[PDB]
């Protein structure tokens, strides 16, 4: 196996004469790793004309172009630029040097129509995919991050969005990269583009193809459900909420799923599973496990947070970073205390750390 | 307007230094109505071998026939047959006298193939549909249920099924009465079937494609979300349970959406909210209402059932039985305590009446 799956519950009882509360963290840790193979990367650029001033479109595309280079052989990847429609600068195999010069395209932003089109290409695939959309301005087809909502992201793609500059819509780039289970960057300036995008590359990997499924009542937080990620090649952290029927029946909480081993090659099912007994209520009571509780809550936090950001309630989101502050600090996590501190009340730059908090296993450096 | 809809909490307060769950009852509650307008329904009759026996498919066309008939005019209707590939008997208006005659075609029940092809028809429609799918058989294309989870039914179309006679998958019927905010009807003996057909009519109608959103951190237990349901003709019933974060904030619940008003056409917001104050745990604690919480266990009690049935774990679901009907008395509803008396285990019975129990807005009679 070249991953453990954990389970980590506030409670293992349940009062029976009224529904019970659980906090759940599951963990999906690599215990070892293999060379990355068999996957397909796919780069949109934005070819809209702002994004030729100032070199923007010269900068992405040389870092497209290294990136092609830098991801070791064996992989596929496809560079597309989009503006009134989707065009074709590469596709093929990873690990080639190869000059990627823009070309004349449409006006027009219409960001709705190439992510649709580029998602349908991976319908019902096996391969893992991940999607890199870079963006320097609003859509000009679907407008509000709304129209996002309905957005059906295939089993085993990843999206993950890069918003630079000031220009573009964070709600939108936020929401595309949680409907994908990846990451929104926010990057004020060019300079920082080229790192960025560049190391998206992973050479070492544990897994592919990683679903989780949870049984009935539990609602995943931080990842869209089913939990799905095409490479795992660092902790995958997710953090439930749920409730559990009343009555004298043992519940059995289940995460379920499977993954392809990195190094075998083979399919591998997941099936964690914790019995959940009854008891007196101040037995149910007495058991709770008030860390595991106060951890999970930071993160209905940070997502409540980040729904405030997104719909502009400024005052509103300035209160919850102070619990959010309160929050972390009960949790005396450390990464969390720093990360709760770049919540800075700049929209774009909150969305983002929003993202890298929720799914740090989705971040790439 | 031509419905009312209405929010039912268990709490007004939440708990400042852990999580709080809240039971939700929403109804949706027609106030006029106006003769059907503009829908579609489809008709998909398994025109596979056994279907020839028995006249079972003569039964099932000169019913579909009716349906043609009685549905008033100013609709459209689609009769296909599926059995390898779908086939077309029928598109047009209602309201007319036609001839359904069975055709020769290929061998195999493809249903997911038949339900795949039906449900694209309408992707992205703004036509409110309902599908009603009878069989009397397995598939023999994706066999399990769990091959169905991932279907995807857009927005404004609902699916019925009706599963004929003993030899069909009630666990695949169910799901996609599931999936499609529909009733599974089982009906043992064809002589059912013409009834359980031709009432699938409306004459009056309230409103169309319903949309109901819900903030976050609540889950609806009975439908599947966002809860969207092409034509209302009766009162819908959603149940949900969430959990509400911690901290000084309120936090408001709320239920939006829209739908079209039968009587003048016109496309009506919905928005109704509840605001969440906090208070001291005493406080929090004395005011929730068990009336609603009881309720709602019902339903989520309900659904474990319906899940232990469905994966054919016999004697715990007797259990469950056992407590549901206690659940129902303690709610002291009539209604609901006769349909819990319909829980026989026998599971194609019994899957059925889930279907019936959690969505009775979708039941036609
Ligand atoms: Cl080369
Ligand atoms: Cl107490
Ligand atoms: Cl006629
Ligand atoms: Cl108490
Ligand atoms: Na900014
Ligand atoms: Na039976």
């Amino acid at each position: 196996a070249t991953v453990s799956v954990s389970l980590k519950s506030s409670t293992n009882l349940a009062f029976t004469g009224k529904p019970t509360q659980v906090s759940l963290i599951v963990r999906v840790s690599p215990t070892s790793f293999a060379s990355l193979s068999g996957i397909h990367y796919v780069v949109m650029i934005d070819n809209s004309p702002s994004m030729k001033k100032e070199n923007k479109i010269n900068l992405a595309l040389s870092s497209a172009s290294r990136l092609v280079q830098d991801i070791i052989p064996g992989n596929f990847i496809s560079i597309y630029l989009f503006s009134n429609d989707i065009e074709t600068l590469y596709e093929g195999e990873s690990g080639k040097q190869i000059e990627l010069k823009s070309i004349k395209m449409g006006y027009t932003t219409n960001l709705h129509k190439a992510i649709t089109k580029v998602l349908e290409k991976f319908k019902s695939s096996e391969i893992p995919v991940k999607i890199i959309l870079l963006s320097d301005g609003k859509p000009t087809d679907k407008r509000y991050s709304r129209d996002y909502e309905s957005l059906q992201v295939p089993k085993n793609v990843q999206l993950i969005t890069i918003g630079l500059g000031e220009d573009y819509n964070e709600a939108i780039m936020k929401i595309l990269a949680d409907k994908g289970s990846g990451v929104f960057y926010h990057i004020n300036d060019p300079s920082q583009l080229p790192t960025t995008l560049v190391e998206q590359k992973s050479d070492k990997v544990a897994a592919y193809n990683l679903t989780l499924n949870f049984s009935e009542g539990l609602e995943v937080i931080n990842y869209e459900m089913p939990v799905n990620i095409p490479v795992v090649d660092k902790d995958v952290n997710v953090y439930a909420v749920g409730n559990i029927p009343p009555g004298e029946t043992d519940y059995t909480l289940k995460v379920t799923g499977n993954y392809v081993d990195s190094v075998s090659n083979k399919n591998i099912e997941i099936d964690e599973s914790l019995v959940i007994k009854r008891a007196p209520d101040d037995e149910v009571r007495s058991n709770f496990d008030r860390t595991v509780i106060n951890e999970v809550s930071y993160y209905m936090l940070l997502r409540y947070y980040g729904n405030l950001i997104s719909e502009g309630k400024s005052e509103e989101a300035t209160r919850v970073v102070q619990e959010l502050l309160t929050a972390a600090e009960r949790t005396k996590r450390v990464e969390l205390i720093e990360r709760t501190k770049k919540l800075v009340n700049d929209p774009k730059v909150d969305l983002s750390e929003v993202t890298k908090t929720m799914r740090t296993g989705s971040i790439e450096g």
